[PDB]
């Protein structure tokens, strides 16, 4: 019995009581076992499981947030989940409740009487706060937005709040001794039901707590009746009507653990069978989700039905959304800064080498361009995902993927049409043409054809990506149906894949022989040109790439190494018909239509990025002043950089503003297939939290 038990961590002694009666309600049906350690409140409990006196603990959102800042850095690792087994829901909402009769509305509450479930919590604090920012007066750090709050309502009860600089936050607050003001159930108006009852006893005017409160504690629509919400576009509505009435939607309280080692099987696995034996009206003996009658919400939110299982990448921020996430860090900035960050473009790169050109190139912006970086593209997509970055072009392969996880095209990378325009004026409004992907070999692999291309090398620009993944992989999958994408050729190199996989065999990483495989520049056999180099030095059979690419490494059109003597002529396209033509008949010649690489972000910087980057591309772009005299933004020495070198400009997407219209139904199904057979971390995550 290696494992002796999950370490729960209670914060009062009514839960760790609760907490005890789950242990031995626990060994007595057998199943997995729970100890439980006892602490003051939540940061203490946050700290024991940093320094492994404890395993777990579930925390509301604004608590996931502090939890996961250094050095505890902790996980949620389940979320609660509520509503009805019909319709479940890892989210809840905050809304402002009223009693009928006053007329004041979401902007008229300065003056009056307050009720919170406790400072820092999501929908007693962080977001009722949030709401009420621009109606504070809040001159910014390092005055603390208490003293702010302390003088817009009259009086309040704000558990946790310090007693001595702000009395008056705990003004209105019930506990008796120290015990006022008290975040715990000494105070009685602490947590949804104590800010509830401060409403009902006429202690405050306004409570800010979640939507179910008032059903959970009146059982009496009569009772129900006398209440209504304070919605944002100040007007009031009944208290049933939070859909389309609240604050907020939030994510729901998370049980957190380690990222170090927490023991997520085993708190999972705890979960799962104390879910069924004693969940929602399961077991008459113990009951998970039920608190005594003096009592609530102890241990977990009381009338949750369970528990669901958090995907490995997501973290705290990831967990609490790009719009919450960002909400909790701007209560603790002035406006100024709130605004700056609103206007700067923080671009992320993928590598060392694309770093130092964003770097080059945010000095030369003027303060409307900064850098970030990862060294996966999903990595970054995280990065946005969680605010710390704003836009990155994205092969549509990418595109996929980023759309899946809400984030939005603005801007396409725009080629040299179809057949010349001459240095075009209009570049920003040509709708865009896709490029070709093809497969390229060498000329004199003369029995080499499509038909028996299996089996052989080949190259590939990156796992994920259009022309050197999701078209050749899918066009053999169609055949085959096979999802064992790594036997499709003898062995590759495929960045992205399994360094241990032959997917990862002919990868040679840097100079050093170092990051082999790894998904970004540093691996010399990465993208485009470094899938065409693959080819060039008879490390595979075949190369997955588009047409100029070719044209662009062959002729002196690049001076390198490997590539300086490299001549068209050399080099043959399979066309899916067994023929082979020269790499000029593309046209005629290629696997498929591959749409133009693209610009993402997340909705809230639409519009800012797309007249930054037509500002700075009319700068440093194609036909730019400032280029090459001083920075030139499409230009990397065949390394595309951030850009893909042959970028004419960025131009408008005439509609197609979502991933589905920018990438098109067919290719979208397409890639949706292909996923069926393995789905990343990203997505799996992503998905999770678009339920
Ligand atoms: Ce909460
Ligand atoms: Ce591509």
């Amino acid at each position: 019995r290696r494992r002796r038990s999950v370490q729960w961590c209670a914060v009062s002694n009514p839960e760790a009581t609760k907490c005890f009666q789950w242990q031995r309600n626990m060994r007595k049906v057998r199943g997995p076992p729970v100890s439980c350690i006892k602490r003051d409140s939540p940061i203490q409990c946050i700290q024991a499981i940093a320094e492994n006196r404890a395993d777990a603990v579930t925390l509301d959102g604004g608590f996931i947030y502090e939890a996961g800042l250094a050095p505890y850095k902790l996980r949620p690792v389940a979320a609660e989940v509520y509503g009805t087994e019909r319709q479940p829901r890892t989210h809840y909402y905050a809304v402002a409740v009223v009693k009928k009769g006053g007329s004041f509305q979401l902007n008229e509450l300065q003056g009056l009487k307050s009720c919170h479930t406790g400072l820092r919590r999501t929908a007693g604090w962080n977001v009722p706060i949030g709401t009420l920012r621009p109606f504070l007066n809040w001159t910014g750090p390092p005055e603390p937005i208490e003293a702010a709050v302390a003088r817009f309502f009259s009086a309040s009860c704000v558990p946790g709040a310090d007693k001595g600089q702000f009395p008056n936050l705990c003004r209105l607050c019930a506990g008796t001794g120290e015990n006022k003001c008290a975040f715990s159930s000494q105070e009685p108006y602490f947590s949804y039901s104590g800010a509830f009852k401060c409403l009902r006893d006429g202690a405050g005017d306004v409570a800010f707590i979640r939507e179910s409160t008032v059903f959970e504690d009146l059982s009496d629509e009569a009772e129900r009746d006398e209440y209504e919400l304070l919605c944002p576009d100040n007007t009031r509505k009944p208290v049933d009507k939070f859909k389309d009435c609240h604050l907020a939607r939030v994510p729901s309280h998370a049980v957190v653990a380690r990222s170090v080692n927490g023991k997520e099987d085993a708190i999972w696995n705890l979960l799962r069978q104390a879910q069924e034996k004693f969940g929602k009206d399961k077991s008459p003996k113990f009951q998970l989700f039920g608190s005594p009658s003096g009592q609530k919400d102890l241990l977990f939110k009381d009338s949750a039905i369970g528990f669901s299982r958090v995907p490995p990448r997501i973290d705290s921020g990831l967990y609490l959304g790009s719009g919450y996430f960002t909400a909790i860090q701007n209560l603790r900035k002035s406006e100024e800064e709130v605004a700056a960050r609103r206007a700067r473009v923080v671009w992320c790169a993928v590598g060392e080498q694309e770093l130092r050109k964003c770097n080059q190139w945010s000095g030369l912006s003027e303060g409307s361009v900064t850098c970030s970086s990862a060294s996966t593209t999903e990595d970054c997509i995280a990065l946005v995902l969680k605010g710390e970055a704003d836009a990155m072009s994205l092969d549509g392969g990418y595109v996929y993927t980023a759309g899946k996880c809400g984030l939005v095209p603005v801007l396409a990378e725009n080629y040299k049409s179809q057949q010349s325009s001459d240095p075009d004026p209009n570049c920003v409004d040509r709708p865009v043409e896709g490029y070709l992907a093809v497969a390229v070999v060498r000329r004199s692999d003369t029995s080499l054809t499509w038909n028996s291309v299996k089996g052989k090398k080949s190259c590939h620009t990156a796992v994920d990506r259009t022309a050197g993944w999701n078209i050749p992989m899918g066009l053999l999958f169609n055949q085959t149906g096979s999802c064992k994408f790594d036997e499709y050729f003898s062995q590759s190199c495929a960045p992205g894949s399994d360094p241990r996989s032959n997917l990862c065999a002919l990868c040679i990483g840097d100079e050093q022989g170092e990051n082999k495989c790894v998904p970004n520049s540093n691996e010399r056999y990465y993208g485009y040109t470094g899938a065409f180099r693959c080819l060039a030095e008879n490390a595979g059979d075949v190369a997955f790439v588009k047409d100029v690419t070719v044209l662009q490494n062959t002729d002196g059109n690049n001076n390198e190494a490997w590539a300086k003597d490299l001549k068209l002529a050399d080099f043959a396209l399979l066309c899916l018909d067994g023929k082979r033509k020269p790499v000029t008949e593309a046209r005629s010649c290629h696997l498929a239509m591959a749409p133009n690489h693209a610009v993402v972000s997340r909705m809230d910087k639409v519009e800012r990025l797309k007249q930054v980057l037509l500002h700075q591309q009319a700068k440093f772009g194609r036909n730019g002043s400032d280029c090459p005299d001083k920075f030139c933004l499409f230009q990397s020495e065949t390394k595309n950089l951030l850009f893909n070198d042959n970028t004419e400009c960025l131009a408008r997407l005439h509609g197609k503003t979502t991933y589905e219209k920018y990438l098109g139904p067919q290719y979208v199904a397409g890639i949706t297939n292909l996923k069926k057979c393995s789905t990343s971390p990203l997505l799996e995550a992503c998905e999770f939290l678009r339920k």
